[PDB]
């Protein structure tokens, strides 16, 4: 099935911020479980970059937040100071399991 939903593709420009909302099923277990944002890598693993246990990758020091909103069965990942190096294939999810694939594209600032 389709337990998690979010934005399939997120397009931004260098310097921008994004706010990515992931939706989960309306259950107590899901409201209180670990939430995560991870980047899919060439090895096949999805490396956690931020989680609701308070974990943060050094790649996101000073520029990211993950906020759980149990009151509407969502959580939000905020990512700031984007650069082209943030382009990639990500997942938002619950647990370690339930997840949704997000493609983030960060393009160059257009020439004037
Ligand atoms: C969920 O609730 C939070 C807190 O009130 C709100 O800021 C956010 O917009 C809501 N999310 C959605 C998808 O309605
Ligand atoms: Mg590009």
């Amino acid at each position: 099935g389709s337990p998690i939903f979010g934005p399939q593709e997120v397009s931004s420009i260098e310097g921008d911020s994004v706010s990515i909302t992931c939706y989960y099923p309306d259950t107590s277990v899901n409201r209180h479980t670990r939430k995560y944002w991870c980047r899919q890598g060439a090895s096949g693993m999805c490396t956690t970059l931020i989680s609701s246990n308070g974990y943060l990758s050094k790649e996101y020091s000073g520029r990211a937040n993950l906020i759980n909103f149990p009151e509407n069965n969502t959580f939000v990942i905020n990512i700031e100071q984007l650069t082209q190096d943030d382009t990639g294939s990500y997942k938002c999810g619950l647990g370690t399991g339930l997840s949704f694939d997000v493609s983030l594209e960060v393009s160059q600032v257009p020439e004037l």
